[PDB]
């Protein structure tokens, strides 16, 4: 589909079985997930924008569906204020900027 | 322009007379820009991000030339660690998502 900006690009996402509202976002490299209680093996990591950095779990090889389309790769997980879908996952999907 | 996003997509904008880079960030409510000297009014104002809030400076009104597209609105000043163009100005080059 084609996504106006008047609003935040809010999608459905299906992760691990649950469904969430995410925020399509070219601004992050990395996806990152509000706080959840995946299964797999995990790394910490921190990631930083504005106000500093917040410690995250990074999970790899984590398969999401987004808006029907599917995508596998890094999911982060940490108390972000935001489900924020990143470019490492909007390429699997197809998805552009265009003006 | 079509911009996939394999990489992080950085455009140069023209604010104040001066070129700079910026992100195209869809998650970003708001455009805001490094420490700069703009002229013009400008009121406190706070903005919170992945890692809390941030003191910046509000000018209303200004001239911003992205990827040769002309917008005029809002633009925050502070520490944030990239320039960021926000959807407040993304919506006046007529700037969408596409997957
Ligand atoms: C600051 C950017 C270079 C990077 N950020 C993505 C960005 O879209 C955030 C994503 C975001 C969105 C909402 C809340 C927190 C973070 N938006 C943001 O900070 O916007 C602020 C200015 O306009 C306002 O609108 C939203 C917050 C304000 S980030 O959240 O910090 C981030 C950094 C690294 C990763 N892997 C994932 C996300």
């Amino acid at each position: 589909p084609q996504i106006t900006l008047w609003k935040r690009p809010l999608v459905t996402i299906k992760i691990g079985g649950q469904l969430k509202e995410a925020l399509l976002d070219t601004g992050a490299d990395d996806t990152v997930l509000e706080e959840m209680n995946l299964p797999g093996r995990w790394k910490p990591k921190m990631i930083g924008g504005i106000g500093g950095f917040i410690k995250v779990r990074q999970y790899d090889q984590i398969l999401i569906e987004i808006c029907g389309h599917k995508a596998i790769g890094t999911v982060l997980v940490g108390p972000t204020p935001v489900n924020i879908i990143g470019r490492n996952l909007l390429t699997q999907i197809g998805c552009t900027l265009n003006f």
